[PDB]
Order: C-alpha cells, then structure tokens, then sequence
C-alpha cells in the first residue's frame, strides 16, 4: 500500500492543523516541493492506527484532479505521518470567509464545478463522502478545489462540526439524520449546501437556527434562501439536490454537466435569482 517515504526526506516546518493525537504541518518533501504532513504520535491505539493509514488507504486508491493527491506515508518510523499534495489556500469555508467578494462569479461556479467533478469520481468509485462541506474542501494556488478528508469512522468522529449518531446535521440529507442512509445522494445534498457556503462566501448555513430547528424547518418544506448576487441557474441546482425524495436529487454527474455548459455559456450566469432582503432602507 502506497509509497514508504523514508523520515530523511521530509522536513516538517509550521504546525497548520492540531488535534490531540498528532498535528498537521506545512513541509518539504525532497524525493523539493511543498507538502502538507499529518502526524500520529506514539501510544496511538490499534483503532487509531487503523484509521489513520485507513484515510491514506482511501486516498492512495483515487488518481484524480479534484481529489488530494497523496505522496506517501511514513509507516516505519515513528511517529508516523501521511504526506499529502499541499494546498496552499486551505480550507474552502475560512478562505471565501477572508475573501468576501473578491471572485468573480464564474470563479465562484468554477469552485464549484471541480468540487462536483471530485465528487462524481468518488460516487462512481463508490465511496460515500459523509461530511461533504466547504471547511473539507482545500484550495490551491491555481484556485483548484479538492475534496479532502477520507476515512471510515473518522471522518465524522474528528469533525468538531458532527454532534450527537454523531452527525453535521445542517450539511446532512435528511434521510441520513432519520435513518442513517448515507449514499452518493446524500452527499448530493450536502453538495446544495456547499453551493450555497460558497455563493456566499462562507455564510454559516441556517443562521442560528439550532440542530432541532433546522430539522424541523427542513421537514416542514422550508429552504435556504437564495445568496445575494446568486445566478437563477445555480440557485435552482442547489434547491434541486434538497429534495426531499432522494430519487429527485440530480446525481453528480447531471450536476457536473449543468455546470460545465454554464461555464461554456457564461452570460447564462448574468441572470440572478431575485434577492429577498431582510432590511428595508427607505430615503426620500
Ligand atoms: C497530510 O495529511 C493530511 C492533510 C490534510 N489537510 C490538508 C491537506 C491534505 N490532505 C492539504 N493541504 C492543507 C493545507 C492546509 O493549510 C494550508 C495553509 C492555509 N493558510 C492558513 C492560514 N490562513 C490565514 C491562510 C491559509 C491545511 O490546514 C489545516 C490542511 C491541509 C487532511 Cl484534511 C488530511 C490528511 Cl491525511
């Protein structure tokens, strides 16, 4: 399983990430280019080592573009550490936050669409993402967006975000809330609520509506409202993976593919969905 990268190539430099059982670090790998290094400290237990090689594991399996490329791990040596591409603009959700209105939209709709291309590759691979959402994807300095975070029962037991299942339930599809149905179409729904996070440059979604009101709000048939300067094209996409039948949802490949084409025609992104405003400012 994947390349063994002897501890001698690997310069760690600048702590980027923490957690209680190993940090992230911005470093060099000299086979000398910039890689992102996920460290396990020693006294880690056989569930945490299986499923800290299990996230490379997944990643080693999966040769594509949207997807973050690994290099290799150190397995050997200890502490042991996962070597990934880097991404120089980390984490989507604070990057639009500390941006806010500094893309174009059909930047914000290119995001998009290589977030939906990573994401139809993992669907026909048949891997369930499960905590699809802007703060798991990663962007570099060609604005290239890219899924990260894999694993089985880690993906959602690290995320601070999942709470008690233990879920992020305003990012997940009804069905898996109720029922525990995680599919490729959930993760569709979840997608809708990354395409709202990055229209808005990183809106917390539903406000601060609690875990029980969203449910609620959701059951009863209500929605996020459209973004400000959002195009009608991409508000219908989001509002169409939340249906509440999983089989309305579009699949990612019907996603990418609405994408692509507004992308090749970008004046269909001239129209803008009709903006509700919460505040009347009224002069003479
Ligand atoms: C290596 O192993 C893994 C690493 C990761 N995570 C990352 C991967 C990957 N992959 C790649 N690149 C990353 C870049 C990061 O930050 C870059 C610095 C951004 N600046 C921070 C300060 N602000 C103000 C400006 C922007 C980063 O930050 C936490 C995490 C990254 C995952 Cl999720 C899983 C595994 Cl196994």
């Amino acid at each position: 399983f994947t390349t063994e990268i002897h501890p001698s190539c690997v310069t760690r430099q600048k702590v980027i990430g923490a957690g209680e059982f190993g940090e992230v670090y911005k470093g060099m790998l000299k086979t000398e280019v910039p890689v992102a290094i996920k460290t396990l400290k020693a006294g880690y237990t056989e569930k945490q080592r299986v499923d800290f090689l299990g996230e490379a594991g997944i990643m080693g399996q999966f040769s594509h573009h949207n997807i973050i490329r690994l290099e290799g791990v150190i397995s050997k040596y200890k502490p042991m550490m996962i070597i990934t591409e880097y991404m120089e603009n980390g984490a989507l959700d604070k990057f639009l936050r500390e941006k806010d209105g500094e893309f174009s939209v059909l930047q914000l709709v290119g995001m998009l669409r290589g977030i939906a291309a990573g994401m139809k590759y993992l669907a026909n691979m048949n891997y369930v993402h499960r905590d699809l959402a802007a703060r798991n994807i990663l962007v570099n300095s060609n604005l290239v967006c890219k899924v990260s975070d894999f694993g089985l029962s880690r993906v959602l037991e690290d995320d601070p975000e999942a709470t008690y299942g233990k879920i992020p339930i305003r990012w997940t599809a009804p069905e898996a809330i109720s029922y525990r149905k995680f599919t490729s179409a959930s993760d569709v729904w979840s997608f809708g609520i990354v395409m709202w996070e990055v229209m808005t440059y990183g809106e917390r979604p539903y406000w601060e509506l609690s875990n029980h009101e969203v449910m609620k709000a959701i059951n009863d048939g209500f929605r996020l409202p459209t973004p400000m300067d959002c195009p009608s094209a991409i508000y219908q996409l989001m509002m169409q993976c939340w249906q509440q039948e999983r089989a309305r949802r579009p699949k990612f490949a019907d996603i990418v593919s609405i994408l692509d084409k507004l992308i090749r025609a970008p004046d269909s992104l001239k129209t803008l969905a009709d903006f509700d405003p919460r505040v009347s400012i009224r002069l003479p």
